[PDB]
């Protein structure tokens, strides 16, 4: 039910661009950190999402390669990408049935538009929150953790049915980039 009412909202964003504000809340520090940048995201299997301050940060998946560049560091790792929903929320948002979801977590929905999902079994992830507009334009995602962290992703900006090619999502290292290649056999 609940999950079904998400996924039509989900397999219907063929193509999306979005700004967001990131606000990370650390119980354990009691910090509140502050972020924002840029997403980009393609059925069925392209996501980006560049952090532009305070902080230079590129996470970029094609399908094949994961890669995860830290520009303060100038340190890029590269790993193999599965579809796992549990560790990333993004994937959920490339999804287009509900078969995976429904095994690992339990979906609830709510007013205004929100869906709650809870890992069945998982540490890390406490909830997800998948928060639309009334026109079902994705509005934030809120991620609760183990780690006693809550983050708030809100997204401005937001424009879909782009036609985004696909060598956006096929990361090019800047020159000089120290390198932890794990998909090297």
């Amino acid at each position: 039910d609940a999950t079904s009412e998400l996924i039509d909202k989900i397999k219907n964003i063929h193509s999306m661009t979005a700004n967001f504000n990131q606000k990370l809340i650390d119980g354990q520090t009691n910090n509140n950190l502050n972020s924002k940048g840029n997403m980009s995201l393609k059925k069925p299997q392209y996501f980006k999402w560049i952090t532009t301050s305070p902080n230079n940060q590129e996470i970029v998946s094609n399908g094949t390669k994961l890669w995860i560049y830290d520009g303060d560091l100038d340190q890029l790792i590269i790993k193999k990408v599965s579809n796992d929903i549990a560790q990333f929320p993004y994937l959920i948002l490339l999804s287009k049935n509900t078969n995976n979801i429904n095994k690992l977590f339990t979906v609830t929905a709510q007013d205004n538009n929100s869906y709650i999902l809870k890992p069945k079994n998982d540490q890390m992830i406490d909830s997800i929150k998948i928060k639309f507009t009334p026109n079902n334009q994705l509005e934030y995602l809120e991620i609760s953790t183990s780690l006693n962290q809550f983050t708030k992703i809100e997204f401005n900006n937001v424009k879909t049915d782009v036609d985004i090619s696909n060598t956006s999502f096929d990361f090019k290292a800047p020159q000089n980039t120290d390198i932890i290649d794990e998909t090297k056999f």
